[PDB]
Order: structure tokens, then C-alpha cells, then sequence
């Protein structure tokens, strides 16, 4: 059973883990140091001096795809998909495996002696707020339903015992609280969050599984073996028995703060909002604690990288809907969902707007997404030398452009005339079939799949890099 | 193990089937007595005594949407999405039950003996070309798989032993000729045609399964049973072995005939065009043989009456994608498919566009769909009182109405600017939320529920109509 420890040596062993013995400042200097390594594409850091504490901090985890791959026990991105036809299928699962004892609880604080003071929590931009905890995987149970949902949601510190809990109103965690205001008034919602848990409970996390099933139960599924859990101490929540530290406590009916302004994936700062407050009242952990942290901002970030290899699960579940799609990509530079570039196989005049209109409605992940480009099965999702090229030869542009208003869009994206409001443009750059054109349409280069194969073969060989 | 002849039986004890003795013409003037029918709400019709032939000719079978819900073994037409529920799953099936005999065979006329001018075939509109069959159950396999397609493809008389095969190109029956002609250049294709199947397997041939699964399969589904058939004389395709009556033969590779114009579901003639020639080699029956037909034309025909009862299979289908979708309803009126009325619990501004594109993009049935209107659940699609409220209520039309050109529609369909190309217009009549408007919008008058209920209860005693 891999735990998160078994992960970082198994990177250590291939040169994609590195240690930092320079003290380095939680304060700024980590997400600079973390934000030049991503960028290089580099490993994951394990910061084990950080200035003014005595716990390693552990980011850019996972700041390639590879090591997303990696840590779904996988070898390479491409097995992704496999686990996107999983995803189909769940629309008998595995419970937990509850342990008596785990090493989340050797060292136990609680009371008047909760310090996260003393948690080296990483300050990201130089105008955010606050120090902000950002790999915390938040556990709740609702009042309907025994079923846990596990998220990502940023936490303010805001004192000794005391974050504020930023979830957007769509989550489940925030569906779970308002339903447990309406169905117990005045009653505290009690809350654990899970640090440092093992990468298959991580990313189980942050895929997007039905709202009916448990986030645990996925993991299970991309492990091949139950999920080991521990019962919270002062809650019926579990809460993985592998994780490096545990909080737990409540959120008191009303208790509110404002939040931020934090920098945001889309690279400016959220301005200043109201949230639910989180009142700890206890902090598990192992012996030899490791913090794991990150930060996001002006993309590409760990999140940005996170949502592309899960694009990549997606396809297939696209694919099944719509067997035209070849290829379907989000790229990181449009803020990770803002932009999406599509590939089909043209079967009929008008062919690229009903695809257009299947990214727009069909998942609710794509729900947002205001710019669609659609082209043929000659271009390279992934690369904007063939994205242009089609754009510049195969459109004109008032024909060929798809704009619709007073769509939803998401309520922080200040680029729209009203929050939670605006328009979408899709781009059909397909080749124009009779019909859509009177003209005679050029016949594109196609290269010869027998050259293209023996220079593959002969490519290292050529040496010329 | 219901055959037709049972189901006319049960039809004539509820007082669903109604016996003509009266000399009655096929050429035009059953039609005619159909149509009044139809619009009417009357029973299923036997015509005893066509003029000039010894066949009786049974009409109007599924002219109520009772009568096809009956016809699937179920009492009334809500229990349709039931098996919209099971249609969603296929998406082990149990094959079909092969007899060693059947009453379908008991008379047999083969090679120069055929003359479909014994069956009293209907002409149906006035400029029709020539006598139609309407109700062939055509059964094909393709050279790829052992899949048997069922579907019902209108037929021109043109000879003794020669009709026409009318099916649009993305039909099971013309996918599997047009690969059987790739892969066996030059030779024969082989093509049964069943008439008076038992309805399970007449209604499994109309409900749009996929294609990689027997129509014969889904019937017994339906049926409870098995489908039991018998192997054709001529080739390997099997029949229903309760038909009435059964055309067998094959279509050589190149041969074609101008189809038309006939009368169509859209009230309008569709002008001439080729399509290929089925040679009829074969001519069996039962001993009393029954010769069931229809006609299409101006809207409600039978055709559109299945199209309804049809539409309430998909609902679950739509609803499982878009849980917020209360009712779907395509109203016979507007040609059966070009526009559906879609009521909504909406739960965020601009909800209304997602739903739209979702009815564009989502099923392929409506693809072609060119108006779509969106109201809130106070509406009840299925009224134009309710509908044209919310429209003249909750609209302002240039802000609301939602315009996309170059979209893929009906070659057919004369009125798009060009064949199989045009646009589509969404009308969102949902309440607007702020953001969509700066106005205070209005409070509707909604009913007290313990009146209406107690007005339900008192209604038959108070004996009004
Ligand atoms: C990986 C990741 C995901 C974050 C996230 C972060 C990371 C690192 C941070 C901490 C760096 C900064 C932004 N975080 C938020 C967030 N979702 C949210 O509602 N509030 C957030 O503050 N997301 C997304 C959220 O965690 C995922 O969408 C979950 O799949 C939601 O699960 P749920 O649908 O069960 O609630
Ligand atoms: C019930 C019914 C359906 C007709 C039909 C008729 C009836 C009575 C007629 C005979 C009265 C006049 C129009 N017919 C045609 C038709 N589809 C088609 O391609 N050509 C047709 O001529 N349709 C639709 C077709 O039979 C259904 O769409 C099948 O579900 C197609 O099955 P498939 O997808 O397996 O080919
Ligand atoms: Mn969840
Ligand atoms: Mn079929
Ligand atoms: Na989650
Ligand atoms: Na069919």
C-alpha cells in the first residue's frame, strides 16, 4: 500500500524529486523557486529548510503530466484514457478499509494548544492576504446521504485556530453545509481536512466523480486496492490513515470572513469576498510531518497542469457521445477551461456547429468555456502552427463564426458586461464542403506516412539535437 | 406468444377495431376514410372488401398513442418511459428464436409466378406516381456484421415483380447495401421484406436502437418473449414467423429508378429522384393473409402519432443528461421533428442557451431540430395556451430569440437556402433573473393544489360535459 512517503521515494530514485537544504522563506520565495522549476519542467521540490520551521514543505508534486500518470500508478499519460472509459461506466463500488490506528494521529494537539502558526503555510503573491493553505483535501458528509465528498478548496489563516473555508457554492462541500443549516438550525457542521494524503486519494479528489459517489471510492479504483482510512477523533468523518497531517473542527451556523484578495488561476487577484469560517479544534500528524503545499496563479501552474492530464480522461467520455471527436484539448494558456480546441471527422455540411454546441452543453466541466475552435482531422489539437493555419485557411471569418449571448459564464470573470453573464464564439475552421461554399476548395498537403515512419526509425540515429 | 392477429382481437373487444364491408377503392379513397379517422381519435380500421382484390387491407393500426402503447404490452402511454429507462442501458441481449416452420410460408409463389398487382397495395394522394407500400418491415444484414437491421422504407410499385427501395442514406438497410457493394463488387444483394408482424416487432423496427444492435432484440425486450422467426427461403435473412405476408429477393449492384413524387410527412410532395431497385423473386404468406398499410401526408398521419409516443421514450434519455429538463414535448404540428417545446427548472441566468444546444447537439433524432422553445415548469409544453403565454409574457424577441446559421438540415426540407443547410432559432422563454434584466420582474398566479385536487375528486359527479 503506497502511501505518499513510497511515491516521493519512488520519484527520488528517477530524478524527479529534489531536495532544497538552502533555507528558503515559506514568504514568496518557494512559489518563485516552485514557478521557475514548473516552467523548466522540472521535478518535484522538497523544501526541507524552510526559514522559521521545522516541517519540510513539499510542492510542485505534480507540475508535469508524467508525474500525474506516475502518481495514478501508471507509466505514461496516455493510460489516462483508460481510466476516462472507467469514468463512463459509473454513470457494487469499494467502501473504506477503516483502520483501528494510523499514522495521521502519533502526535495530537487539540484545544488552547492548536498553533497552525507553527504549520509552515506558504504566502503566495506578494498582495495576497494572507498565508493560505492550498492542497487540503476538505472531508464532508451532508444530512441526505452517508456518502463523503472530498475537495480542494483554499483556506485563509485568519489566527491560531481559525481558516476561512473557500468553496464555491457548486461544490459539494458548500451544498453539504447548506443543506445542513436547513436540516439542523443552529447546529455546527463539523469538518476534517486531510494533508498530505497518497496520490491516488489526491487526484481522486480533484477528478470531477458524480456528486452521488465518494471520492474514496475512485481512488480505490485507480489504486486497485480499498482506500485505508481512520475514524476523525472528535467526528464520524474518515479521513486517510497515510496523511502527514490532519485538521479537525467546524463551521459555526453564520460565522463568516472576508476572504482574499488572493492571486488566481487566471494570473490577477479575486478581489475581496465573504466566506464560512473553519474552527479548529484539533491537528493530527505524523512523526516527521511533511507539509505539502502549491500555489496558483498567471498559468501554466500545478492546477493548470493537473487539468490537462484530466482532459485527457475526458476525451474518451467525449468520444462515446460524439464518435466523430478525435481529439479534444484544453490549452493551459486560456486559464485551463476558457479555451477549447476541437478535432472531428467531418461527415456533413454544418457538421462543425453541432459539435460546438455538444462542448457547450453536454459536460458541465465545458459549461463555461467561451471560445470553441473546430477543426478537421489533419490538425494537431495541441499545436497552434496547425490551429492557425486553419483559422487563417479554411475561415472567413464573418461566415465561419458562431457568436451567442447570455450564456452562463463563470461570476469571476471580470470580462463579461455582468457577472455570471456572457457571450461565446465558436470558430468552425473545417474545410467548407459544398453547401457552405460556391468556391473550389484547395486540397491540403498530405505527407507520406512510409517517410514519416523511416525518419522516426532513423531519428535518433540522425542525432541532430 | 402474440402474433397480429391476436392483437386485432384484443383491439376488437375494447372497441379499437372497426370492420369495413363496405366496397372501399386502395387507390385513394382508404386513405381518405383514414384520415378522418385519425383526426378524429377513431379505432383501427378493416377494410374487408377492397375493391378488386380478395386481401383485406388493415389501416390506421397506431393512430392513437393508446394503441401503441398497447401494442408494446402496456396499459396507457406513460408506462413509454419505462422503456426510454431500458433503451438508456444498451447504451447479454437475447437473440431471436428460430421456428422450423411458419405460417407466414403456408403459400408460396416464386420466379415467374410473382405479381404484386394481387396485393391491394394503396395509392395514397391524388399526384402520387404510383401505388406505395407504407408498411414494410425491410430486413437487411451488411457484409461486416451478423446484425440484422429492421426498418420501414417506403416502397414504389414498378412492376410485376420491381419496387423501389427508398432509403435515406443513413439508414441500417442503405449503410449495409453501400458496404456490400465495396466488398463484394458486382453481386446481388439480398433484402426480405415482412408485412404484419406481431407489433413488439413492428414497433422494436421504429424505435431508433442503435445500429449495432438487432431491432429483433429490442422486441423481445418489449415482448417479455423472444422474437420467433424463420429463415427465408431464398437467403439466410430471417422473418417474423407470424407476418402476413413476405417479399424476398435482392438488389443488383447499379440498378435504379426515378422514385415519385409522392405525398410526405411533411404535407408537401417530394419531388422525383433514384433509388434502387428491389427484385422480388419471392412472394410468401399465410393462408388468409391480412395486408397491413398506412399513409403519410399532412400532419397528424400515423407516422406522427408513433413519432409522439416515441418522443415520450426518449424524456428519461434527456433527463439523465439534463436532470433540469422536466418535460420535452415535439408537437405533431410541426412536422414531427422541426420544433420541440423544453421545460426547465432553471437554476442559474443563461441556463435556457445550455438547454438549446443541448436539444441541438445531445441525440442525433434532433439534430435537425430547427425551433426550440425553453420555458419555466409552470408551463405545460403540451398546451399552446401555456406556451404562447410564456412566450408573449417572458420575452423581449431580439434580447430572448437565439439565431445560428449554417447548420445541418433535412435536405428535404425546401425552405433552408440550400439543401441540407440552414439555421435554427432558440426562443428562451424562462423567467428572467437579475442580470438577464434590470426590471422587476412579475409574480405568476399560481393555483392552490388542495383546490385542484379537490376539484379532480367532485369533477365526473359534477357531470359538466
Ligand atoms: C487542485 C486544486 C483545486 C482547487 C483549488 C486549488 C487546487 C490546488 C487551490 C487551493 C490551489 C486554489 C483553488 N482551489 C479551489 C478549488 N475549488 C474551489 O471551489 N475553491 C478553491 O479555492 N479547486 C477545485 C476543486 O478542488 C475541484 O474542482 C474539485 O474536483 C471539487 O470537488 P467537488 O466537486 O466534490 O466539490
Ligand atoms: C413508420 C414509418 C417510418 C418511415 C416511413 C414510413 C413509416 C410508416 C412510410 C412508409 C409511411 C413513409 C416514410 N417512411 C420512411 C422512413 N425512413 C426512410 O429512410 N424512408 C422512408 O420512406 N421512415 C422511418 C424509418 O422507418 C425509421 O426511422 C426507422 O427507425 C429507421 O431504422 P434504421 O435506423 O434501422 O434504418
Ligand atoms: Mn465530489
Ligand atoms: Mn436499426
Ligand atoms: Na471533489
Ligand atoms: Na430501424
Amino acid at each position: 500500500y503506497n502511501d505518499l512517503r513510497d511515491f516521493l521515494t519512488l520519484l527520488e530514485q528517477q530524478g524527479e524529486l529534489k531536495r532544497i537544504t538552502l533555507p528558503v522563506d515559506p514568504h514568496l520565495e518557494i512559489t518563485e523557486i516552485a514557478d521557475r522549476t514548473l516552467r523548466a519542467g522540472g521535478p518535484a521540490l522538497l523544501f526541507e529548510n524552510p526559514k522559521g520551521y521545522s516541517m519540510p514543505v513539499l510542492c510542485n508534486l505534480f507540475g508535469t503530466p508524467k508525474r500525474v500518470a506516475m502518481g495514478m500508478g501508471q507509466e505514461d499519460v496516455s493510460a489516462l484514457r483508460e481510466v476516462g472509459k472507467l469514468l463512463a461506466f459509473l454513470k457494487l463500488n469499494m467502501p473504506t478499509k477503516r483502520l483501528r490506528g494510523a499514522p495521521c494521529q502519533q502526535k495530537i494537539v487539540s484545544g488552547d494548544d492548536v498553533d497552525l502558526n507553527r504549520i509552515p503555510i506558504m504566502t503566495c503573491w506578494p498582495e495576497d492576504a494572507a498565508p493560505l493553505i492550498t492542497w487540503g483535501l476538505t472531508v464532508t458528509r451532508g444530512p441526505h446521504k452517508e456518502r463523503q465528498n472530498l475537495g480542494i478548496y483554499r483556506q485563509q489563516l485568519i489566527g491560531k485556530n481559525k481558516l476561512i473555508m473557500r468553496w464555491l457554492s457548486h461544490r459539494g462541500g458548500a451544498l453539504d453545509y447548506q443543506e445542513w443549516c436547513a436540516a439542523h438550525p443552529g447546529e455546527r457542521f463539523p469538518v476534517s481536512v486531510a494533508l498530505g494524503a497518497d496520490p491516488a486519494t489526491i487526484l481522486g479528489a480533484v477528478t470531477p466523480v458524480p456528486d452521488t459517489l465518494s471520492e474514496y471510492a475512485f481512488a480505490g479504483l485507480l489504486r486497485g486496492t480499498k482506500t485505508e482510512v481512520v475514524k476523525c477523533i472528535s467526528n464520524d468523518l474518515e479521513v486517510p490513515a497515510s496523511a502527514e497531517i490532519v485538521l479537525e473542527g467546524y463551521i459555526e451556523q453564520g460565522e463568516t470572513a472576508p476572504e482574499g484578495p488572493y492571486g488566481d488561476h487566471t494570473g490577477y487577484y479575486n478581489e475581496v469576498d465573504s466566506f464560512p469560517v473553519f474552527t479548529v479544534t484539533h491537528i493530527t500528524q505524523r512523526e516527521d510531518a511533511i507539509y505539502h503545499s502549491t500555489y496558483t496563479g498567471r498559468p501554466p501552474d500545478e492546477p493548470a497542469v493537473l487539468g490537462v492530464a484530466l482532459n485527457e480522461v475526458f476525451v474518451p467520455i467525449l468520444q462515446k457521445q460524439f464518435p466523430e471527436i478525435v481529439d479534444f484539448y484544453l490549452p493551459p494558456e486560456g486559464c485551463s477551461y476558457r479555451l477549447a480546441v476541437v478535432t472531428i471527422k467531418k461527415q456533413y455540411a454544418g457538421h462543425a456547429k453541432r459539435v460546438m454546441m455538444g462542448v457547450w452543453s453536454f459536460l458541465r466541466q465545458f459549461m463555461y468555456t467561451k471560445f470553441v475552435i473546430v477543426c478537421d482531422d489533419d490538425v494537431n489539437a495541441r499545436d497552434w502552427n496547425d490551429v492557425i493555419w486553419a483559422i487563417t485557411t479554411r475561415m472567413d471569418p464573418a461566415r465561419d463564426t458562431v457568436l451567442v449571448e447570455n450564456t452562463p459564464i463563470d461570476y469571476l470573470d471580470f470580462a463579461s458586461p455582468v457577472s455570471g453573464l456572457g457571450s461565446k464564439m465558436g470558430l468552425d475552421a473545417t474545410n467548407k464542403w459544398p453547401g457552405e461554399t460556391q468556391r473550389e476548395w484547395g486540397r491540403p498537403i498530405k505527407k507520406d506516412p512510409d517517410v514519416v515512419a523511416h525518419i522516426d526509425a532513423i531519428w535518433d540515429e540522425l542525432a541532430i539535437f
